[PDB]
């Protein structure tokens, strides 16, 4: 039982690990995401002004 | 292993919030990203559109 758990904490420790090394790049990933929609947005608004 | 077994539930729950806090706003950033892309891809067609 010991043993069990002792590897199931481990488990648990190291999925944080994997959520908390993605945590900046998911959050970077994010931040390009969003970056993208609002310069996107800000560029289709000034073609479309001058179209129409 | 009764202390283990509280710690390990413990910080299973902080994981737990972490996560269920990110699936959304991963998702979200994910939508806005996708949706960026598209406002993009069609402000190329339109400046293609227009100069001819």
């Amino acid at each position: 039982l010991n043993s069990s758990i002792t590897n199931l904490s481990g488990q648990l420790n190291s999925l944080q690990s994997k959520v908390n090394s993605l945590t900046p790049l998911v959050y970077g990933g994010i931040i390009a995401g969003i970056i993208g929609l609002i310069v996107a947005i800000v560029a289709i608004v000034l073609v479309y002004r001058k179209i129409s």
